């Protein structure tokens, strides 16, 4: 059983070391908090939160870093190496990369203005990476609501609240033009923009992402507060201003009878959202963890111990 007090005796300063690292990095890279939270999400959706995503290539297994959802998208790996080294110095061979990344995600959310809580701990590190599983398990922005629900249920999150609350991670961070080009110019081969995208916002996005333009150009997920972790993401959805298809479907999909009330509830109360986010975050963080003597306490998050 994972417990928030796991390192209270072996490494009481772990959370503070993680926080300090993120604070330092945020000065030069204001996007790092968002990037780290996403790394934890992509770690947990593939064989559970086991730091499998942090492993680099080997001749026996490919890295998840080359999965369609991670390649030229996932970032922050060097920062994780930095805090790991700092933690290893303070507490040699004690904190797993899986736990480190979980704490980092929580601290990132808090530093961005979100809720503060102690995450359950005790996870251990994987002995391999899972590229095929990552390609199969990570959701895509073009997924329909039924597909998004399927993706979450596939890893163990059955509740619509899990999906709606965790999608709140898009209250900050960046998204490449490539992922919304269809919504802007030719949605579902209709030759027209996605009708669920506010027409005024449509114009703005088309200006940032012109046809035949730089597909790697970055756009803010939350037009209200781009770098602050708050409930503004849901207010945008109510106005048809969700950035990607998967965001807006939570409010506009024909299958959204169960998600609409959640979207409204989170848009109406920061407290309601923050509570739901913590609850869902801990549930995602409890996905098939390695515990006890299973797996290892990886020393270098990029390679399995030898
Ligand atoms: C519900 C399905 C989801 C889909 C389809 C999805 C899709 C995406 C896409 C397309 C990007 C842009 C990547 C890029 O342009 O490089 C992204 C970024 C991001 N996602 Fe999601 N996401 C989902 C759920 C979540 C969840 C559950 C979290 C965390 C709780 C999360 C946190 C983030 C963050 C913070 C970013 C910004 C990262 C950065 O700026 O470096 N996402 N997501
Ligand atoms: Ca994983
Ligand atoms: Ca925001």
């Amino acid at each position: 059983q994972l417990t928030p007090t796991f390192y209270d005796n072996s490494c009481p300063n772990v959370s503070n070391i993680v926080r300090d690292t993120i604070v330092n990095e945020l000065r030069s890279d204001p996007r790092i908090a968002a990037s780290i939270l996403r790394l934890h999400f992509h770690d947990c959706f593939v064989n559970g939160c086991d730091a499998s995503i942090l492993l680099d290539n080997t001749t026996s297994f490919r890295t998840e870093k080359d999965a369609f959802g991670n390649a030229n998208s996932a970032r922050g790996f060097p920062v994780i190496d930095r805090m790991k080294a700092a933690v290893e110095s303070a507490c040699p061979r004690t904190v797993s990369c899986a736990d480190l990344l979980t704490i980092a995600a929580q601290q990132s959310v808090t530093l961005a203005g979100g809720p503060s809580w102690r995450v359950p701990l005790g996870r251990r590190d994987s002995l391999q990476a899972f590229l095929d599983l990552a390609n199969a398990n990570l959701p895509a922005p073009f997924f329909t609501l039924p597909q998004l629900k399927d993706s979450f249920r596939n890893v163990g999150l059955n509740r619509s609240s899990d999906l709606v609350a965790l999608s709140g991670g898009h209250t900050f961070g960046k998204n490449q033009c490539r992922f919304i080009m269809d919504r802007l110019y030719n949605f579902s081969n209709t030759g027209l923009p996605d009708p669920t995208l506010n027409t005024t916002y449509l114009q703005t996005l088309r200006g940032l992402c012109p046809l035949n333009g730089n597909l790697s150009a970055l756009v803010d997920f939350d037009l209200r507060t781009p770098t602050i972790f708050d409930n503004k993401y849901y207010v945008n959805l109510e106005e048809q201003k969700g950035l990607i298809q998967s965001d807006q479907e939570l409010f506009s999909s024909p299958n959204a009878t169960d998600t609409i009330p959640l979207v409204r509830s989170f848009a109406n109360s920061t407290q309601t959202f923050f509570n739901a986010f913590v609850e869902a975050m801990d549930r995602m963080g409890n996905i098939t963890p390695l515990t006890g003597t299973q797996g290892q306490i990886r020393l270098n998050c990029r390679v399995v111990n030898s």
